[PDB]
Order: structure tokens, then sequence, then C-alpha cells
């Protein structure tokens, strides 16, 4: 929805945390995006894999509630409690202290999740960031793909909060936000004085 | 046609043999595709270069028959005689012991074929694989591009069967099929027992 | 317009000069294009960044005339005075001895121009090539992006003719044209004799 797009404008967010932290181009690329979003006052604008995976998300959500019996509340963008212009959009608030994060990737990506039993470190970061913004205690990581035989369609794993990884993330994100605002500050002053 | 798409589902085929054999990512990428095709029960789904080259194929076919006078029979997917789930789709059965393989690539690719007089090793593999599935003795390799001056439009070269390259191919393909089926076997057993 | 497309067919042009000169694949890639254009008798055929940047070009043109008060004449393809099949399409003839060259890139590219105050060396080459075909004395390099705050939207810098860089360019371009024509010559003779 357009509400939340506007809440997201220019903030670092859970799913881009791996880019912020990457040992790279995807960091400065991400920075540039956010600088532009802030300066221009909007975002830019998705393959049929993404589109299809979006449709399937509610199928996953339901399968999870079937599986567990949890009460899951859909939510908006949750701003970090302390770090301003930083936030998260979890797929839902599970019970009183949990979260859900749902993937509907390509069949092959799904299979590799079944194969290894573990979410990619970039998703670990994404979830840890969610827990950090929501002060929640665990996140359930669902992967779902209905094109598969029945016992391969659904996968779930819990990832417990981790205040250590969270501590790092908060630093890096704060540092990166410092850079990003000074970079904006800087251009303004050149452009300004120059005018 | 959809008939042949279904005959192709999940099999290694002549034109992907270079990927199987590559000294690489394109091998495991190909493997993943075939695993998915088998497990999901279908394929995924082409630029205007491909689309255009498909239209031009019958122009090439005719030019070849004009040039040679051969009787060429269009055929479906031809399964390897011994290696199961392996096959080939030659562009036609030329006479009693020949095949045709037709390219309508970009103008520049065509010119480089005129320039060197030889088909790319990946096409050598593709044709050798055709001869292997059809027990045919040679394949005529046509390249065609009508955007060119007249004497550059059409190129043809014969490639004789080669039971040595064919021997290798059959090994690699068999090995790769072994992997691919065990990989499927494996996931089933994890998923199964896990359910 | 289609007039100028036909004037451009098969010639090296100002904006592709960096490719000709590159220390690479983009050189032979460019060569192949031009060979194909000459042999086939036409060009091949752009994202929404390009499309959008094209729309904005007249906004830039006007802003420049607002800023300076110059009389700017839009022009076609200007053929090099001596080197045949070589030419330039400047964005306009400024006054009696100037040129304009207008960019409407992505916001981030624009910002990096504000940041460094200097046009990318590939644009230096492009402008020098314009001066070389027009015998003009300077080129004004405009970058424009209206999505930005007001004092960041518009940037301008002058680049004086430079007969030294121009001398180099003319060599490289002549050399590259020699190659390109002999390459065409060559294929003809193979194809010809072969027929
Ligand atoms: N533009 C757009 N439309 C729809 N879905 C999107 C879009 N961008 C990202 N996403 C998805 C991908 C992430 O899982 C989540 C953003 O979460 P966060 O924690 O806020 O990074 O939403
Ligand atoms: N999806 C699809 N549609 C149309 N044509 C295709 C498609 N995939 C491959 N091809 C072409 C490319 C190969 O020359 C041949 C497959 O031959 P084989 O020996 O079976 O690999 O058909
Ligand atoms: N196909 C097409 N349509 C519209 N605009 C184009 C096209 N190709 C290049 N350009 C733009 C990019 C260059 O600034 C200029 C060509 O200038 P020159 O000095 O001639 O290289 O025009
Ligand atoms: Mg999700
Ligand atoms: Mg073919
Ligand atoms: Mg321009």
């Amino acid at each position: 929805t357009e509400e939340w797009f506007a809440a997201r404008l220019g903030k670092v967010t859970a799913s881009r945390v791996a880019d912020v932290m990457t040992k790279a181009a995807s960091r400065q690329n991400y920075m540039a995006e956010l600088i532009c979003q802030r300066l221009t006052g909007t975002q830019e604008i998705s393959n049929a894999a993404m589109q299809r995976g979006t449709e399937l998300e509610p199928h996953a959500r339901a399968r999870y509630i079937i599986e567990t019996g949890e009460i899951v509340t859909e939510v908006g963008l949750i701003d970090h409690p302390t770090i301003a212009g930083f936030g998260a959009s979890p797929d839902g608030l599970v019970g009183d202290t949990g979260l859900i994060e749902i993937k509907c990737p390509n069949t092959w990506t799904h299979i590799e999740t079944i194969k290894t039993g573990k979410p990619k470190p970039e998703y670990i970061k994404q979830m840890q960031t969610q827990m950090a913004c929501t002060g929640r205690q665990w996140c359930d990581f669902v992967s779902y793909d209905d094109r598969l035989p029945d016992d391969m369609q659904y996968f779930c794993t819990r990832i417990e909060r981790d205040d250590a990884l969270i501590a790092e993330i908060e630093t890096e994100v704060s540092a990166f936000l410092a850079e990003l605002e000074a970079e904006i500050e800087y251009l303004k002053r050149k452009a300004a004085k120059l005018a």
C-alpha cells in the first residue's frame, strides 16, 4: 500500500540490512538510493517471480497458522525504538513475542532451504533487524512453494533474538545513516552556496 | 508444440549438452532446472532475436533443400537408444543417414561463422548428441541470415559422426543423470521422513 | 528523426568515441555493430530512464538559454570535415563558436556530476569529437534533473577545444575505420569467391 511506501521513504529497512553491512558496491548503491529518495521525495519502481511470490504469500501465511495455531497480526513499518530513520516490515506479529517472515522464492531457492535447513545470512540479518525494531524474541522463518510435491511445499524454522548480532547491526546502521545524512548535508551546502 | 514440451520435461537434451559438460555454474544451473522440472511437473518460460530467428528457420530449411536437393523429414524429440531421460530434437532427418541443424543467429554471430568456417564447440556437442540419439552418420550445420548481401546469407558445413566425442558425452551425461536422480531421491527422503 | 538515423548508418559518432578508444570488448562490440549496419543496410533497436531523459532534454535546453541568453541552433549529424564516415550530433550550436551537450541522467549520476564538477572522460571525448566535426571552440556541458531541490537541478561547465585530444581521437578513429572497412572488404571477398 502507498501509506507504507511513504513511511519507508528514505529509511534503512530490515531487508536491506545485508547491503548496508556487506563486505562492497551494494552498500553505496543502497546509499545512493536512499539519498535520492530523500532528496527527490520519492522512490523508483519487478519480474513475474516476485509478482507470483507476492500472490502466494497469503497461502504461506495460512499454511503457517494451519501448522501452528498461532495468532498472527499483520503490521505496517515498525520504526526502530531509538535509531531514527530505520525500520522493519515483518510479515506478521506472532503471538506475544514472535514474528513471522515468509518467502515464496523460485523452486530452486526453496529446495536449497529444505536442503540446508538454514535461512541465508542476509535473511538472518533481516529478521534480527525485525526483532530489534519490535523488541520481539524470535522469528519464524517460512519458505513456501506450492509447485512441489506436498511434503516439500512448506518449510519452517525459528531464529531466536540475538542481542550481539543486533548490537553490530545497530552500529553499522547508525554509521551508515550518519554517512547518508552528511552526504545529503554536503550536497546541499555545495548547491546552496553555489546558487 | 506442447506435445514435445512434455516429451522434454526433465530430460537432458542435445542443445544443453555443452552445459552438462562445461569445465562450471552452467552445469549446476542446468541441473537445478531439470530437478525442478521433474519435481514440479513443468518447465519455466525469449527475446525478439530468438523470436525472429524462429520465423526465419523455415526460410533456412528451404534454402538448404534448394541448395542440395535432399529429402528432409521434420521430427520430434528422439530419445537416446540406451541412456534413459536423454534425447535430441534435430531440425530434420536428411536423407537416410544425415541430419540438419539450423541457426538463425544475430548478424554478427552469423558473420563469425562465415569467418571461421566452423560451428562453435557447443554446437559440435549438440550435433554429436543428435547423431548419438538417431544413430545417424553426419549432420549438416546451416547458418542463415537474410539481412545480409546475397552471398553472405547462407552457410553450410558437414560434421561427421565421431564415436569418440559421443563416447565422452554419453559418460558425462550418464554421470550427470545419476547425480540429478540421486539429488531428487535425496530431497524426497529428507522431505518424506521429515513429514 | 528517421532522416538522421540514415545519416548515422554505419558511421563512428561522437558519443561512441570512448568505445572506439577504450583500453577492450566495447571496441569490437562497437565495430561489429557498425559492420552489421553497413552490410545489412540498417540499425538495431531503450529503458524508461532513457525515454524519460529524452522528454526532459527540452526543459534542460530552455533552462540553459534562461541561464545564459545564448542563441542556440539545433542541428543534425555533422560529418567530420576530413575523416569520411565519422560525425557528431551536438545538442545545439551555441552562438558563433560554442556547442551544447545536455544530459538528463538518473538522479544519482546527476549528483555525482554536481559532486565532482567534471564530466566523465567519455563525455570529454564526445564533446571534443563534436568540436572536431564542427570546428567549434568550446562546448557547454549541461546536466539536468528536475526531481531535485531547486538548487541541485541544473549544472553547467565549459570544456574548451583541445587539438591534442582531438589529434589522438582522429587517429584512433581513422585506424578503427580502416579496420572496419577492411573487415567488410574481407568478408565480401570470402563470400564472393566462395559463391
Ligand atoms: N517496492 C516493494 N513492493 C512490494 N514489496 C516490497 C517492495 N520492496 C520490498 N518489498 C518486500 C521485500 C521485503 O520482504 C519487504 C520490505 O521489508 P523491510 O523490512 O521494510 O525492508 O517487502
Ligand atoms: N522452449 C523452447 N521453445 C522453442 N524452442 C526451443 C525451446 N527451448 C529450446 N529450443 C530450441 C533450441 C534448440 O535448438 C532446440 C532444442 O533441442 P534439444 O536437442 O531438444 O535440446 O529447440
Ligand atoms: N537510437 C537513438 N535514438 C535517440 N537518441 C539516440 C540514439 N542513439 C544515440 N542517441 C543519443 C545519444 C547521443 O547523445 C546522441 C548521438 O550522438 P552522436 O554524436 O551522433 O553519437 O543521441
Ligand atoms: Mg517476506
Ligand atoms: Mg536449430
Ligand atoms: Mg545529449
